[PDB]
């Protein structure tokens, strides 16, 4: 009786039919489906997180943020399907707009025109402006978290690693463990930052811009410290100004121990790129997070002037935990999903 898909249970009630397997990957399993009430095809993601406290924490964060945000460039939650009781609730199904591809899949197979790069970048920054205006950090921006439909609308997804910004509590020691995807990590993550300031998102967007220009990751480090050495290989040795900002001795002395390296010019790395795009790239991939361009300045950059319109770049109406045993986490997920029950 319950709907089955390639061997596993995927019972999304009577409303969602004609399921088609889309993917998997620890985060449960995704299928497209038909929404008999709105008669559009939707995407449905099955989540089975309750067996691990980390999965429940990320599930709760994503649900709470996505339910509060409302923005054209941020994926919404259309519906949440779960059992009527906490005892019977083993999985949760998240219903979202159906998006045909993501930037990761697209960069694997397609070359982007400069007009596409410009428009995709504009929508990323437009969505990020709203996120940061809510005092939220995404913390895992990368091509696979940017969804695209057939008319080139872009929507940011996957807020499971998000945090509320906390700049006064950002400092930490050298080579401190971190969770977000290595290739998109800002250099200060490896040096002295917990990733609690808005500048770590801007770095990631700069990495995404570089990748849209070349179809390959600009800093493809194979391990934690290898990441920093890739960044320094292109940006060159940090200046005295930038090093005086790093007061932790272990991090400072690591950088001082390296042979001097000169900056590789962006136009050597991206010889086909719009020069205005490379000027913005340079400002987003600035070593010093305090000198790095902010989202509202990036939107106002000449590269984006055919789209820039601050009156059409909305902000959140209000600014926006992690110690809970999985049982009250399940209880919190149950409460947060109650509004979708019949
Ligand atoms: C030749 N124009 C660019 C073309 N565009 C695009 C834009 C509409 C895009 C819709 N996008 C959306 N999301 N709805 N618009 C009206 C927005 C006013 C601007 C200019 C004054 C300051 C506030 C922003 C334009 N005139 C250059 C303008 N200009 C001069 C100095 N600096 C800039 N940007
Ligand atoms: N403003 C604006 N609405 C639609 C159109 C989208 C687009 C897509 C690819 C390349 C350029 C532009 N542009």
């Amino acid at each position: 009786g319950p709907e089955m898909v390639r061997g596993q249970v995927f019972d999304v009630g009577p409303r969602y039919t004609n399921l088609s397997y889309i993917g998997e990957g620890a985060y449960g399993m995704v299928c497209s489906a038909y929404d008999n009430l709105n008669k559009v095809r939707v995407a449905i993601k099955k989540i089975s997180p309750f067996e691990h406290q980390t999965y429940c924490q990320r599930t709760l964060r994503e649900i709470k943020i996505l339910l509060r945000f409302r923005h054209e460039n941020i994926i919404g939650i259309n519906d949440i399907i779960r059992a009527p009781t906490i005892e019977q609730m083993k999985d949760v199904y998240i219903v979202q707009d159906l998006m045909e591809t993501d930037l990761y899949k697209l960069l694997k197979t397609q070359h982007l025109s400069n007009d596409h790069i410009c428009y995709f970048l504009y929508q990323i920054l437009r969505g990020l402006k709203y996120i940061h205006s809510a005092n939220v950090l995404h913390r895992d921006l990368k091509p696979s978290n940017l969804l695209l439909n057939t008319t080139c609308d872009l929507k940011i997804c996957d807020f499971g690693l998000a945090r509320v910004a906390d700049p006064d509590h950002d400092h930490t020691g050298f080579l401190t463990e971190y969770v977000a995807t290595r290739w998109y990590r800002a250099p200060e993550i490896m040096l002295n930052s917990k990733g609690y300031t808005k500048s770590i998102d801007i770095w990631s967007v700069g990495c995404i811009l570089a990748e849209m220009l070349s179809n390959r990751p600009i800093f493809p480090g194979k391990h934690y410290l290898d990441q920093l050495n890739h960044i320094l290989g292109i940006l060159g040795s940090p200046s005295q100004e930038d090093l005086n900002c790093i007061i932790n001795l272990k991090a400072r002395n690591y950088l001082l121990s390296l042979p001097h390296k000169n900056k590789v010019p962006w136009n050597r790395l991206f010889p086909n790129a719009d020069s205005k795009a490379l000027d913005l790239l340079d400002k987003m991939l600035t070593f010093n997070p305090h000198k790095r361009i902010e989202v509202e300045q990036a939107l106002a950059h000449p590269y984006l002037e055919q789209y820039y319109d601050p009156s059409d770049e909305p902000i959140a109406e209000a600014p926006f935990l992690d110690d809970l045993p999985k049982e009250k986490l399940k209880e919190l997920i149950f409460e947060e999903t109650a509004r979708f029950q019949p």
